[PDB]
């Protein structure tokens, strides 16, 4: 089997992608955020705290003919951004762009933190990384690409995010149109629980490729490139203005500028991400200061290739015995 389902930008930030995920019988279509950085697949219900919803479309388990309580089972996790969310969990059949996988663990919210009340967009999360990350409990659950691996025609899904514009998700199968050139295939550590890879580098804008190897996980569920120090100073000092803000939070830059792109080696591959896909706009409403989409990741205590750097790319997450990960340009 395969599925195909279009991913797209929640704003014209493109900080976050959502894909419609049916839930249920007779299907409830709820709006995802695929997530390759966690593995709980939860969502927004009538199980939510009232006062924690706002405009998200809820699942129903009483509506649906195929939902059954997981019996004792309930879920907690944390998000490296801060938030958060809980509740207890159900199995019910769940397809993604008409792949359908029978008893997912379905994890209904009973509480989540503003973060997520505050985005009207996203309905819940698809986590696409290792399930040995999963947080239900007493019982450990499988992702939605787990379960379905074993019935894909290859044990494979891709990411394709647009920048500024809709993008797919792919499961089972490599579209060779979506991509340029070849794929570049890199080790990864599943040690923990994510697409840990290691990076062979980097440039700035038209600068000398420095060869340094870069650990960091591939994570959709990441908004911005997070680095380390050395890396993120030597491309702002690029930027003429530029500068770290404390009180911002990271990195922002004069609106006026022209941002440099920012090259990443994948083995002796290269992927160029375009200095448009590094901007993030004004840091309020009408201020003349950007924020900026490379950031440090001193303190996070793991570089993240988040989606400013994996749109630039056609992502393959091979999930054979030993996984790897794929990337070409496009």
């Amino acid at each position: 089997s395969t599925g195909s389902a279009t991913t797209t930008p929640i704003d014209s930030l493109d900080d976050a992608y959502i894909t419609p995920v049916q839930i249920g019988t007779p299907a409830q279509t709820l709006n995802l955020d695929f997530d390759t950085g966690s593995s709980d697949l939860w969502v927004f219900s009538s199980e939510t705290t009232a006062s924690e919803v706002d405009g998200q479309t809820i699942y129903t388990p009483s509506k649906s003919t195929t939902a059954k309580l997981l019996s004792g089972a309930t879920w907690s996790i944390s998000y490296g951004d801060g938030s958060s969310s809980s509740g207890d969990v159900y199995t019910d059949t769940v397809s993604v762009g008409g792949l359908t996988v029978t008893g997912q663990a379905v994890e209904s919210a009973k509480k989540v933190s503003s973060s997520f009340t505050e985005d009207s967009t996203i309905d819940g999360l698809l986590g696409l990384a290792f399930s040995t990350l999963n947080t239900v409990s007493p019982t450990q659950q499988k992702t939605f690409f787990d379960n379905a691996k074993a019935s894909l025609d290859s044990p494979v899904f891709t990411a394709d995010l647009g920048y500024h514009a809709p993008g797919t998700y792919n499961f089972g199968f490599i579209d060779t149109t979506a991509y340029t050139g070849s794929i570049t295939y890199t080790a990864v550590s599943t040690k923990q629980g994510f697409w840990e890879w290691t990076s062979t580098g980097y440039a700035v804008g038209s600068g000398t490729f420095k060869s340094t190897s870069i650990d960091g996980i591939a994570d959709t569920g990441t908004t911005l490139l997070y680095l380390p120090a050395t890396v993120v100073s030597a491309y702002w000092a690029q930027v003429s203005g530029a500068k770290s803000s404390s009180s911002v939070g990271g990195y922002v830059f004069p609106c006026s500028a022209t941002l440099p792109s920012f090259t990443f080696g994948v083995g002796s591959a290269r992927i160029v991400i375009p200095g448009d896909y590094i901007d993030f706009g004004p840091i309020s409403t009408g201020s003349s200061s950007c924020f900026g989409g490379i950031q440090s990741s001193a303190g996070i205590g793991i570089n993240i290739f988040g989606d400013v750097a994996l749109k630039a790319a056609f992502v393959v997450f091979n999930g054979a015995t030993t996984p790897t990960l794929g990337f070409a340009s496009k």
